[PDB]
């Protein structure tokens, strides 16, 4: 019965990954188009991190450590780079994932019998 | 000072979508490399606006309506994607951003 954590709001984390890009290359940490990539080539290095494994062999955790670790990582990474760009696009994707999730709770009524 | 909300957690969110899958196709949303290969596919849905975006023009924060809401919805299933693969992965992600800083925090000086 694995669950996350209800903090940092993800506003947090828009906090964490502004004034940590701050005290670094400013257009670098601050483009977004930087960022995205950044977030892009995570979220490849996650595909790769995933490449050649079964869709059904032992899953993340029954990896070696410096695996799940990275995989953690890219996972991470994505989400920083994910979380950062958002924040600079003044998208508050708490509010847009609401009626994304709303809107395809709509597009997708549920199946009874 | 720009906010987005402190609430929903990732892990509202993420249960508006296991509950949201619960009643339709689960075992879709199930096999790992389906939900990897969605989170592909949104960022490319993504990167498709980025894509022709000049520097010079309006910037993220000037996007207009159908441009923030195909980019917030966009941004959104990225994340409920990634707040899912974590989870079918054992990784704790709010709680881990803060963690993984020090790769960061060191991948860049």
């Amino acid at each position: 019965p694995f669950r996350f954590s209800p903090e940092p709001t993800l506003e947090d984390i828009r906090r964490l990954h502004a004034e940590f890009a701050a005290e670094r290359d400013w257009e670098q940490f601050h483009q977004p188009r930087n960022l995205l990539l950044a977030l892009v080539g995570e979220v490849g290095e996650l595909a790769e991190l995933f490449q050649w494994k079964s869709d059904t062999e032992p899953g993340p955790q029954a990896w070696p450590p410096k695996e799940r670790a990275a995989l953690q990582e890219e996972l991470s990474d994505v989400l920083i780079y994910l979380v950062a760009l958002a924040a600079r696009c003044h998208v508050d994707l708490p509010q847009a994932v609401i009626s994304k999730m709303d809107t395809n709770r709509q597009r997708y009524p549920v199946h009874l019998s």
